[PDB]
């Protein structure tokens, strides 16, 4: 009982290998890897047939430069990456807008969000090679940062994914030290409770799409069982992110810097990523589509920032 397969040892050059489906690949391979997962201790699926593997043997030297290179204690980080990396390879990157994207494959509609996104903010990773890897991509070859991203979230290819979780992922491996938000809370029966957040937890809120909104004040409930509002007292950072669950939103144009409208059901959807430039543009993947004014199912919404101070007494 056995498959053909694929290995590959340097993502170039391919070996057709019998593979019996008794034992695991482990046993037959070492180290072996698919799309992003580990498949070491897995026996082959029928699935598996004329699919490539990544063989990557286990090497003391291998571990300790993926810390100092990717910071990572995971052992199966660059396998996991490498095997993804063989797929991402084989997707098209091109420049809609001025900004590089992905053709739609493989469910990649939210790493092609993300990508797009990644191109309007000012951000500055600490892993070197994850730094490499975004630098090539904003200049159009984004295969390897596509890889470190699946890599990086646990993902894996054809796997569907959220768009917040991956930038929440991602701004754990940014310098966000120096962003800053300060927030109140205000109930009748409690008081007010300023809270200081730093780091990601400063540029990331679920919620609300609004920024605006954030400024004025959100209703949120209270431990008591009341209901309080939360308002954004400071803010030092040079963008905010701002999340609520999928629901039709007007984006008016030089309001936000960009956003992911997300159509369908809960891990079901599309996304598709909408900038504010000289005009509102749509970019789908490969394609493009232009206007004036917008109104959809919006997720996530992002603005520009330097410095804000509340006026509220
Ligand atoms: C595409 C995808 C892949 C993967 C994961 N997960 C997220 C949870 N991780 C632990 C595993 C991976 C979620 C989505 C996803 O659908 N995320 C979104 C989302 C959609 C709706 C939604 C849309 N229509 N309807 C009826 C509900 N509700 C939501 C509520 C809270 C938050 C997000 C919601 C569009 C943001
Ligand atoms: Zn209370």
């Amino acid at each position: 009982r056995t498959i053909k397969v694929f290995t590959t040892v340097d993502n170039i050059n391919l070996h057709t290998q019998v593979v019996d489906m008794s034992m695991t690949y482990g046993q037959q391979f070492g180290p072996t890897y698919l799309d992003g997962a580990d498949v070491t201790k897995i026996k082959p699926h029928n699935s598996h047939e004329g699919k490539t593997f990544y063989v990557l043997p286990n090497d003391d030297t291998l571990r300790v430069e993926a810390f100092e290179y990717y910071h990572t204690t995971d052992p199966s980080f660059l396998g996991r990456y490498m095997s993804a990396l063989n797929h991402t390879k084989k997707w098209k990157y091109p420049q809609v807008n001025g900004l590089t994207s992905i053709k739609w494959a493989d469910n990649n509609s939210y790493l092609a969000t993300a990508l797009l996104t990644l191109q309007q903010i000012e951000l500055k990773f600490n892993p070197p090679a994850l730094q490499d890897a975004y630098y090539r991509a904003r200049a159009g070859e984004a295969a390897n940062f596509c890889a470190l991203i699946l890599a990086y979230c646990n993902k894996t290819v054809g796997e569907l994914g959220d768009v917040r979780e991956t930038m929440s992922y991602l701004f754990q491996h940014a310098n966000l030290d120096s962003c800053k938000r300060v927030l109140n809370v205000v109930c009748k029966t409690c008081g007010q409770q300023q809270t200081t957040l730093k780091g990601v937890e400063a540029v990331m809120y679920m919620g609300t799409l609004s920024y605006e909104q954030f400024k004025k004040g959100v209703q949120i409930p209270c431990t008591c069982g009341k209901q309080a509002t939360k308002y954004l007292v400071q803010q030092e950072s040079p963008f905010v992110m701002m999340s609520a669950p999928p629901a039709q939103y007007e984006l008016k144009h030089g309001t936000f810097t960009c956003a992911s409208e997300y159509t369908g059901n809960y891990q079901c959807g599309h996304y598709k990523h909408i900038t504010s430039k000289e005009t509102l543009y749509c970019i789908d993947g490969a394609l493009l589509t232009k206007s004036s004014e917008y109104k959809g199912p919006i997720t996530d919404v992002f603005y520009k920032e330097n410095s804000y101070t509340t006026t509220i007494k």
